């Protein structure tokens, strides 16, 4: 059983190499091993104010803020509001382009709704040309053929899945996702009060912070610190622990898997592998050029409920933030790495995945 004291040792040893050459400000680290979660903080949130990486420091999730959107959609799917199977016209019957006809919720949230592009375009500030931008695409392929990571596909689909419950969605996520989980410290806008634990993010050295976007909340906006991520994990990896019925379910709707893509499957938010798996497989995986290109899909009809022998993990960058979180659920391991600049996916991937095997 490896040692309290041994962990740290394989933390510190990976961790600050990493740091050093990939020029990381500060970092904080958690991993949850025999049942708790394990803190490790590193260097500093604010270089100008020298202010160090705390448990309570703040950092940018960027796109792995798509797991409480998968989670909150598969809550609402649980109560019994929405179907993954549902068209989006549904939802949204403004959207009468008949291009959006045969269309699923499904293929918002999994990026396979035939080409959405990554981004919302900026000119995009209201609900006018919103409407207008999905108006206007054309798919460049057919529904459920083609995966291209997007976030205006699933930030999409998190909007849509809220209406039905009459709050928005900022609401929604509070009342349904973060308050049973009491993640306390999890934010989309951060409170005057909490302010000073924010982090700055790093990039060539300037100081920058995430700028507001069309369905940021959805994709990439959410703001937290190390505990509730590391609890957020927790409760991803063993929602048998979750009381609330419609909660304990959406867990494992976000971990089902609905598409293959080549050794990797797409959860809501949520991607996984099945484990074992060999560490270059997941790193090469998580290059840009992998992650971003549209590839082929296979279906998975019936969606399959949610595999304990998963690699279960996210990446997520804003312009000066890099984190990404993993873990597995047979063996009850899983790690969470904030950072406050944005390194290479790879370099992440390879030194949680050594971390881990050390466990
Ligand atoms: C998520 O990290 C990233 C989004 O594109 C971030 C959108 C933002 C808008 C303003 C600040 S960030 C996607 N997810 C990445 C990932 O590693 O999974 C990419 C590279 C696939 S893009």
């Amino acid at each position: 059983p490896v040692s309290e004291k041994q962990l740290a040792e394989v933390v510190a040893n990976t961790i600050t190499p990493l740091m050093k050459a990939q020029s990381v400000p500060g970092m904080a680290v958690a991993v949850i091993y025999q049942g708790k979660p394990h803190y490790y903080t590193f260097g500093k949130a604010d270089i100008a104010a020298n202010k160090p990486v705390t448990p309570q420091t703040l950092f940018e999730l960027g796109s792995i803020s798509k797991t409480f959107t998968g989670v909150l959609g598969g809550d609402a799917i649980a109560r019994g509001e929405i179907s993954l199977d549902d068209a989006v016209t549904r939802y949204w019957p403004q959207l009468t382009g008949k291009q959006w006809q045969g269309i699923r919720m499904l293929d918002l949230a999994t990026y396979t709704a035939g080409g959405l592009p990554l981004q919302v375009p900026d000119e995009v500030t209201d609900n006018a040309s919103l409407l207008r931008f999905y108006q206007n695409w054309q798919p460049q392929w057919k529904p459920g053929t083609t995966r291209l990571y997007a976030n205006a596909s699933i930030g999409l689909f998190g909007a849509l899945a809220v209406k039905p419950s009459g709050m928005p969605y900022e609401q929604a996520m509070t009342t349904r996702v973060l308050k049973p989980l009491k993640l306390d410290h999890t934010w989309i806008n951060v409170p005057k009060a909490e302010e000073a634990h924010y982090a700055w993010g790093y990039r060539d050295g300037k100081a920058v912070r995430v700028s507001p976007g069309m369905l940021d909340a959805q994709a990439y906006g959410v703001k937290t610190n190390v505990q509730d991520m590391a609890n957020w994990v927790m409760a991803n990896m063993a929602p048998e622990n979750v009381a609330d019925a419609s909660l304990k379910q959406g867990i494992a709707l976000a971990q089902s898997r609905y598409w293959r893509i080549g050794s990797m499957y797409q959860g809501l938010g949520w991607e996984m592998l099945n484990w074992p798996v060999e560490a270059n497989t997941v790193v090469e995986g998580s290059d840009s050029k992998v992650a971003l290109a549209p590839l082929p899909v296979a279906e998975v009809n019936p969606p399959a409920p949610p595999v304990k022998a998963s690699w279960v993990h996210k990446t997520g960058s804003t312009g000066g933030f890099g984190s990404y979180v993993a873990f597995i659920p047979e063996k009850q391991i899983g790690i969470v790495m904030l950072a406050n600049t944005s390194y290479p996916n790879p370099a992440r991937v390879e030194a949680a995945y050594h971390i881990l095997e050390a466990l």
